């Protein structure tokens, strides 16, 4: 029952076997969801499941430097659904953001933010109710 947009501290940034944990529901009738690793004011990784570009479902990624954003990564495979809750797990892989969803492996995303450390901060917002959004180390 938390507030989106919510911003989730991560203590001296990121890690390889960090695991983030973000459970939800998406709304009814939802346009986007979006994850933000930042950087200072730099978003080291972007993660936007999109409900209705073109009248398409898609995940955009990205990474946000100097406040331009770089080149999308584009996943057409779309596990999100307007009205049910979703489980997002992000695992910090030595060169990629891992992303399973619902406990099923939707994509990697390589580091272009390369000091991990200074990685200390997710934004979670969107049209979704957060149930639950934390870490641990495996
Ligand atoms: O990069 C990610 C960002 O993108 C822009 S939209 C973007 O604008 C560009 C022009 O400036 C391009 O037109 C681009 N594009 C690429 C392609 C394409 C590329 C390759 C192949 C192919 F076929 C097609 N088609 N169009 C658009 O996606 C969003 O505003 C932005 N953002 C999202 C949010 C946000 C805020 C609140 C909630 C939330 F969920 C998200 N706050 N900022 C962020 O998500």
């Amino acid at each position: 029952p938390l507030i989106v947009p919510y911003n989730l501290p991560l203590p001296g940034g990121v890690v390889p076997r960090m695991l983030i944990t973000i459970l939800g529901t998406v709304k009814p009738n939802a346009n986007r969801i979006a994850l933000d690793f930042q950087r200072g004011n730099d978003v080291a990784f972007h993660f936007n499941p999109r409900f209705n570009e073109n009248n398409r479902r898609v995940i955009v990624c990205n990474t946000k430097l100097d406040n331009n954003w770089g080149r999308e990564e584009r996943q057409s495979v779309f596990p999100f659904e307007s009205g049910k809750p979703f489980k997002i797990q992000v695992l910090v892989e030595p060169d990629h953001f891992k992303v399973a969803v619902n406990d099923a492996h939707l994509l990697q995303y390589n580091h272009r933010v390369k000091k991990l450390n200074e990685i200390s901060k997710l934004g979670i917002s969107g049209d979704i109710d957060l149930t639950s959004a934390s870490y641990t180390m495996i």
